[PDB]
RNA sequence: GUGGCAACACUAUAAAUCAAAGCAAUUGGCAGCGAUAGAGAUGCGCGGUGGAAUAUGCUGUUUAAAUCGAAUUUACGCGCAAAAUCUUACCACUUUUU
């Protein structure tokens, strides 16, 4: 898919730029954000940078939060939401 | 009561109940009763299943929901000649009108 448009994650964006009202990624290298994120939809991709985020997930029954560091980078974030069918 | 060596052989009614117990020709269901016809109907062949993996459907298990019916033949590539959201009726959450 990265011909012709890689990249979409608007709403997550839309909370990440609510997120950036001091720092998107410390620029005041990450210190955890500890203002939680909660997006609403995990069809979100995962864009370069945005480390140290405090990512709250949707799984349809509530909101699943998990810390993201350097590998989960090109990522989709749906991948993270699990429906728990353990065992 | 008569006969006998007897087993018993007679003769001989009833009390009491029931609303039918019966009979003959049939018309149908059986055959563990035969003769004539028809079906890979077999024994005659070929290729499958059941062995492996995948697809696919169903039960059962769990999950918040795994929506609901199809249930032995004739259910299980079934409603679905198609579910990534929508289709979708089920769940979590937030609202709406009676």
């Amino acid at each position: 898919s990265t011909w012709k448009g890689p990249y979409v994650a608007v709403s997550l964006l839309q909370e990440v730029v609510a997120l950036a009202r001091k720092h998107p990624n410390w620029w005041n290298i990450g210190q955890k954000a500890p203002e939680v994120i909660n997006t609403y939809s995990r069809a979100s991709v995962i864009l370069p940078d945005f480390i140290a985020c405090r990512f709250g997930v949707h799984n349809g029954k509530s909101f699943v939060g998990m810390e993201v560091q350097e590998a989960m980078v090109g990522h989709r974030l749906g991948e993270f939401a699990p429906t728990k069918a353990t065992v």
